């Protein structure tokens, strides 16, 4: 109900983010798409699990 | 029955919260929204997935 | 079946516990409440999420 | 299928074991009882969250 | 939605990939086959469990 | 779809693995048997939980 709208608005914005994985490796790019379990990041666009995702932080606000 | 009442309270009462993370990372911020599955945490908000969490720390006691 | 006896054990009769986490650390005090997800933990109360807990260690025995 | 008998004989023949969890922290003692979620483990007995097990390993071999 | 049709790609273009686990291993191969919980990547082929993965990375560019 | 056959491969063709956990360990054995959630492993067998398993990988190549 959050998540979503909230990705949403990263992807449709195309707003650069930083992920932070539970691992404490950060990985930034902008989000090209996403669904139920993973995250595509924009070399290559890589996948990621959201399992594996601790924080999605914005670079600026966003409308959301 | 518990999680949700918790959490709505600590949002409605804008109370300054620290969230700690399984991998050692402590956040700190207000609660703005949450759902099932995240919790968004206001420079920017920043979207927490509850799986990443080991515990909610309210700055002081609320009623819930 | 033997999880929410066992914590409603704990709460009923006022045990200290310690809740050890996976990542390590150590809580103590009194379960005030708990649900399908969570441990409320009595400064303040926390909530601790149960897939960041790896054991549940009562004071004393209780009658469960 | 498989887990439920295994850690049933545990349980029946009282026999010693070893539970390593994830973190790396080997618990021992007897299993007294366990259910879909958790495992009590017999000064106390804690309540161990199946989550948070790597592996179960007997003292001795037993049938199943 | 998107996690299956990446996915396949990369395993009907038999594309090299990095699979990245959450505990900093660099798995590299090819995607044999997968399914709801694992991959199979290929001396022999190992089969990853997806809840170990934290991102899968294309050696290049892959349509999806 | 994928994950029983290889499992059922390996435990009929009693083909030697290892087993590496999330935590870095490394099980070998042969696969006994394997169930939803538990692989049990063969001086005892020993049960290891499907959530603790980063890969599985055969000492050699088996028909799946
Ligand atoms: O509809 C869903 C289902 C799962 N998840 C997220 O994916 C994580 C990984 O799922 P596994 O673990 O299952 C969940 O803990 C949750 O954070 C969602 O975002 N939406
Ligand atoms: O209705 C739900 C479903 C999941 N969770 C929490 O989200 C975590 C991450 O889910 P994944 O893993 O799935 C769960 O372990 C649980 O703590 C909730 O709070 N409410
Ligand atoms: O009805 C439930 C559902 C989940 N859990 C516990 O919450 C953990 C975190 O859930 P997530 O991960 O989902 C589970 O692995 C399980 O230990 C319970 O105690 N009761
Ligand atoms: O009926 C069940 C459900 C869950 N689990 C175990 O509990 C773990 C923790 O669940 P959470 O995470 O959910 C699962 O990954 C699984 O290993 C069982 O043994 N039986
Ligand atoms: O239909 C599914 C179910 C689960 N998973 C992935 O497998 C992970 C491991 O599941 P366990 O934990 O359950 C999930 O968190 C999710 O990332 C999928 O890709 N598809
Ligand atoms: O039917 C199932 C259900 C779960 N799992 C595996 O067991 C893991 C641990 O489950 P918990 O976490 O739940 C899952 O993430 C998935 O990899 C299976 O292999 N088959």
């Amino acid at each position: 109900s959050l998540q979503d709208p909230f990705l949403n608005a990263l992807r449709r914005e195309r707003v650069p983010v930083s992920i932070y994985l539970v691992n404490g490796i950060k990985l930034q790019g902008q989000i090209e798409s996403f669904d139920q379990f993973v995250i595509l990041l924009k070399t290559v666009s890589q996948m990621v699990y959201k399992h594996a995702i601790s924080t999605v932080v914005p670079s600026r606000p966003v409308s959301h």
